């Protein structure tokens, strides 16, 4: 993976400001762009707007095909083409960002989309004897940030029913991606939205710190 | 009263039998249509092939200025109509069977939007100052049949990986739904193809057998 960091918005409104966990995360990108070296840069794909190919009809067939060495359509070659553009964008990044709201206890369905154009074997992984095994375990980094109308903190019912995190956390840890962090925008059904919002912030600001590897400090 | 089945097919194939998931439960209906009384409406969406909207920034829109009571766009109004139409099918249903692939360890991208259409507060479930309950808490039934290339009964990495089933399970008893079922047509890339088989038909019939309420034994 290059000095490259790969922004993964999952947000149905892509860039609306007003959306909690799209301002927890353009202030999380203040923060870090501050504290990056030189070498570093960013990508950002926008599940919502950008092109994030579905498993239908015509991938199930390009994949057939390719497995045995057929020709493919012009329509299964066009997307899968695109479908390889997504998984080498993924590749070449050694930290990624996630942006999600929850929405009935799962990963958004354009994120299992995307998931879908990821995990590819022969490529972030790999199956052998005893199951399959990861193929980038090289330190990689992730952080996901996630507001939700309820509080998943408390080691309750809805703690066990966060589907998105545990989903996301697990395969991330299968493909290598072992550096894991979420931050969670929560309660913003019942919480004061000044107080949710500042809570979050300070999250990412220590993040960012983390990521960057740098420490920021003043006097008061 | 009208006793229903809703068939949510979650598969990208639809009705291709090359597909194990498809093949075991067109196995489950012919015993279950065997089985059923003349109360009993058939239905099926295909969410691969009918239009199930997805959330996106014109749901968004319709649903805020619905809260608002703002007048919706064409637009809005078309998708809003449609995601109540699936809403209302849903509600109408007793017994319920998801037929579905297990790609990447959970939920097909489609069965996540229906979900999506499903699940809506005053409707399907209500908000309380305790938290949350389900609406449909009166006796309705769910069948899963799932086809996987692994085998999820060993208690080891694949059990804990199972979104599929442990979000299906989770989100159906929430609402109310707590008759639930899941038949594993598991360890298609591991096992004998007519063993796989063979064994999901005997757990689809006796499922049949079972939300028919009629037993043939032999
Ligand atoms: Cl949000
Ligand atoms: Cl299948
Ligand atoms: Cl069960």
């Amino acid at each position: 993976a290059m000095n490259k960091t790969l922004i993964i918005n999952a947000h149905p409104k892509v860039d609306d400001t007003s959306s909690v966990s799209i301002k927890v995360f353009k202030h999380f990108l203040e923060s870090y762009k501050e504290l990056i070296s030189n070498n570093e840069t960013i990508e950002q794909i926008n599940l919502y707007d950008d092109v994030v190919p579905m498993i239908d009809k015509t991938v199930l067939s390009a994949w057939e095909k390719q497995g045995n060495g057929q020709e493919l359509t012009r329509e299964e070659q066009k997307v899968t083409e695109r479908m390889s553009e997504i998984l080498q964008q993924f590749k070449s990044a050694n930290t990624y960002v996630i942006v999600l709201p929850l929405h009935n206890f799962n990963i958004p369905s354009k994120l299992k989309d995307y998931m879908d154009n990821i995990m590819i074997a022969r490529e972030t992984f790999k199956y052998t004897e005893t199951g399959s095994v990861g193929l980038l375990k090289d330190g990689r980094r992730m952080l996901v940030i996630q507001a939700s109308g309820g509080i998943y903190t408390n080691d309750d019912w809805y703690t066990d029913v966060e589907y998105s995190h545990k989903y996301l956390k697990a395969m991330f840890n299968f493909l290598g991606i072992e550096d894991y962090q979420i931050v969670r925008a929560q309660g913003t059904a019942v919480l004061d939205p000044t107080e949710v919002l500042q809570n979050a912030y300070k999250e990412v600001e220590e993040a960012a710190s983390r990521l960057a590897n740098k420490y920021i400090f003043s006097l008061e």
